[PDB]
């Protein structure tokens, strides 16, 4: 919800 | 909802 | 939710 | 939930 | 350096 | 550096 | 370096 | 270095 | 905080 | 904190 | 903490 | 803590 | 130099 | 020198 | 040199 | 050098 | 802190 | 803190 | 601390 | 501490 | 002649 | 001549 | 000259 | 000439 970080 | 950062 | 981190 | 780290 | 965010 | 994130 | 997250 | 946390 | 600083 | 520094 | 410095 | 430097 | 900062 | 900090 | 910090 | 930290 | 010179 | 030079 | 030179 | 120098 | 500082 | 300091 | 630090 | 400390 707040941060999503994907690599 | 707030930041989605994608890479 | 708060932060998720993919690699 | 807080922080998901994945390798 | 290419993003630099600060919160 | 690339990506630099203060929170 | 490539990512620096500080929280 | 490539991933530098710091909580 | 006091100090945020983002070099 | 009193000082977060990201060089 | 008084001090994160993030080299 | 006093000190957290991440190099 | 590039920075002095005298706290 | 690139930084001189008096703390 | 590159940094010179007197706490 | 490349750190003089006095503490 | 009572002086506080910058030369 | 009593004196603070900086040059 | 009573006296801080930096050179 | 009572003096410190950094030359 | 510049600067006279005396303690 | 530059600077004199005595304690 | 330069510098007369006498304790 | 550059620098006398005594003690």
């Amino acid at each position: 919800c707040k941060f999503k970080f994907q690599f």
